[PDB]
């Protein structure tokens, strides 16, 4: 029953669900996050099969999850302390 199968995705997802975003902002975040899940999951398969040795693909996906967050501003708040 986990929206996805990756901890990073399930973590960001649970995070939004925690901030309780409207069905529109959450439907857009969940949808966009899904596409990111299709590529991300596909990535777990990449390393699993041994296709990305330089995690370069993972870096693009990461930078994407990072962009998606920088887009919804849901990047969080502290977590890193400022």
């Amino acid at each position: 029953g986990e929206e996805f199968r990756m901890e990073k995705l399930n973590q960001l997802w649970e995070k939004a669900q925690r901030l309780h975003l409207p069905p529109v902002r959450l439907a857009e975040l969940h949808a966009d996050l899904k596409i990111q899940e299709r590529d991300e999951l596909a990535w777990k398969k990449l390393k699993l099969d041994g296709l990305d040795e330089d995690g370069e693909k993972e870096a693009r996906l990461i930078r994407n999850l990072n962009v998606i967050l920088a887009k919804y501003g849901l990047d969080g708040k502290k977590d890193a302390r400022q």
